[PDB]
């Protein structure tokens, strides 16, 4: 396994915003409770899952556990930076797999709910 993505970085500037707080309290914590969230709550463990090709294909891994820790630590400058981590997570799943696969159906469902909730953010 590669090291998981950083959740803190002392030479990157931090910021808290109403939108970033909404992404943690409302968006992330609601997606977390969805029945399809469990593949996406932690970095992919390629050793445990026997996916030795996973990190041969995926060069920018992302997961909701990493995102959650970045929000809690105020790692992000703005909401868009965080939204991009969500998009990387969903697109990784479509890249590493095939249309119709069970994991893809799960990601497809979560992406729809994710888009519903970021449709309107706080001001
Ligand atoms: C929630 C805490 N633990 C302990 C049970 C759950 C383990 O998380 C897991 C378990 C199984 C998982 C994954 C994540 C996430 C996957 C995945 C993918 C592809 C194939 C695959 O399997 C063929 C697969 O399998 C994929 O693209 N992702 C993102």
């Amino acid at each position: 396994n590669p090291p998981p993505p950083e959740t803190s970085n002392p030479n990157k500037p931090k910021r808290q915003t109403n939108q970033l707080q909404y992404l943690l309290r409302v968006v992330l914590k609601t997606l977390w409770k969805h029945q399809f969230a469990w593949p996406f709550q932690q970095p992919v463990d390629a050793v445990k899952l026997n996916l030795p090709d996973y990190y041969k294909i995926i060069k920018t891994p992302m997961d909701m556990g990493t995102i959650k820790k970045r929000l809690e630590n105020n790692y992000y400058w703005n909401a868009q930076e965080c939204i991009q981590d969500f998009n990387t997570m969903f697109t990784n799943c479509y890249i590493y797999n095939k249309p119709g696969d069970d994991i893809v159906l799960m990601a497809e469902a979560l992406e729809k709910l994710f888009l519903q909730k970021i449709n309107e953010l706080p001001t």
